[PDB]
């Protein structure tokens, strides 16, 4: 784990 993500972003979708 150096430049790895473990994050999730959610918004609005139709």
């Amino acid at each position: 784990g150096n430049h790895r993500s473990f994050s999730d972003k959610n918004g609005l979708t139709s």
